């Protein structure tokens, strides 16, 4: 086919008008709740001032806006978690390789914003990336979408592996394998993986996060991809292409 | 000491995001290069288990990651444009039009709004009276500026100002459909003074209806396009500028 490439620039074009369309939700989101008359309304009719006795009116207001305030602020917090989410693919998107973004478009599929087509085939879903760290026995994995993720992190992994992600940007999740107390030389390659495969992969000194699989939390109705944890080591590296490239099966 | 200090962090994000994309960029081309070897697929195919058409399918697939490639190549090149104006922007601001400039970079995706920050209202651009003292001219200050003179202030004859080629503000001259070459000039000196060619000579300024002005479907904040504009060289000097400013 000579639409792949087409398609895939789509399907690109395609997540960053979501992104746009959010972004754009969450200020009007933001405004509407700054608009908002503030409750206190037992400030005007706490009044014992007999000056129809109409304050119930106002009282009636403060308990509407109270409510009405908390309902926009968790409007305004599924958006942000839209956008992280939203970014996260934008991230695999500009990274991948055509086959790789099969998979991504089965994520999106899933998550709601495509619909497969007419007679389109369905692409099986494939496991994390393999890499050969550098003392050339161990085994690191590394997801290429929200959904091998998820599966890496919550199917795959074992009790007491180690897992990588590039700190609070968008990344795919890495674990190393068989491998319960690595050199820091093997943490090195895995922190490097996780930088090179995020947000910041061409950036100098990246903050990775490194903590056991085992102690990941998937909130409930959580978007593929984001996890939960506290009490994390975190490292600086520099990844480059040689070394990524020495490291790939 | 915080209001100086985050337009100072401000710009240097926008710098860390510049250089972040230019190593981006060397290595995409760089791939793009190390590509070149399907060019052989295509030879043995071309000339001709181990058939005439193992060689075509290879091929065909290893064009449409080099399609892709490209693809990927043109967006960090937009990307690093739209940031390039954003620099451009920065260093010539205040620093109130720097709070425009922070909602601008909040909606392209670069910054998130902090807990309990406020949301500073979208100014109008700016206002100079031309030197025949009747005359309106417009200067966008960012990017949602920029954007809001070209496609909803300006109307159907009225001429639109950018230096050519290079970073910097949309003008457009008010409510004088056949302005005089003196008019003209004003705008263009706007334009090219708004610009990052503010301290040199003989800068090269298009001009156009705005009306003619296309904003590509997805394009960033400030992008336009157009094709058959005229073009000034013009002169920018402080003193005139700062004369004409109401």
């Amino acid at each position: 086919r000579d639409r792949v490439a087409q398609q895939a620039n789509e399907l690109i074009k395609r997540v960053a008008s979501e992104l746009e369309k959010n972004r754009k939700k969450l200020i009007k989101q933001e405004q509407e709740l700054a608009d908002t008359e503030t409750a206190e309304l037992v400030r005007q009719k706490g009044e014992i001032l007999t000056t129809s006795q109409n304050a119930q009116r106002y009282f009636k207001k403060y308990q509407k806006l109270k409510e009405a305030v908390k309902h926009l602020t968790n409007l305004i917090e599924e958006t942000k978690s839209t956008i992280v989410y939203l970014e996260s693919v934008d991230t695999m998107l500009g990274q991948a390789s055509l086959a790789e973004i099969d998979e991504i478009r089965e994520e999106l599929i899933e998550t709601g914003y495509l619909k497969r087509r007419h007679r389109e085939k369905i692409h099986k879903r494939q496991k994390p990336e393999r890499y050969l760290a550098t003392d050339g026995k161990t085994i690191i994995l590394v997801g290429k979408n929200n959904l091998q993720n998820d599966e890496l992190t919550f199917k795959m992994a074992k009790k007491g592996e180690l897992w990588f992600h590039a700190k609070d940007i968008p990344g795919s999740h890495v674990v190393i394998t068989d491998n319960l107390d690595p050199s820091d030389e093997v943490k090195t390659d895995a922190a490097e993986l996780a930088a090179y495969f995020s947000k910041a992969r061409h950036s100098n000194l990246v903050q990775v996060d490194m903590i056991e699989a085992k102690k990941l939390h998937k909130p409930t109705g959580g978007k593929p991809g984001f996890v939960t944890y506290r009490g994390q080591k975190t490292l600086r590296v520099t990844p480059t292409e040689d070394k990524i490239k020495s490291m790939k099966i």
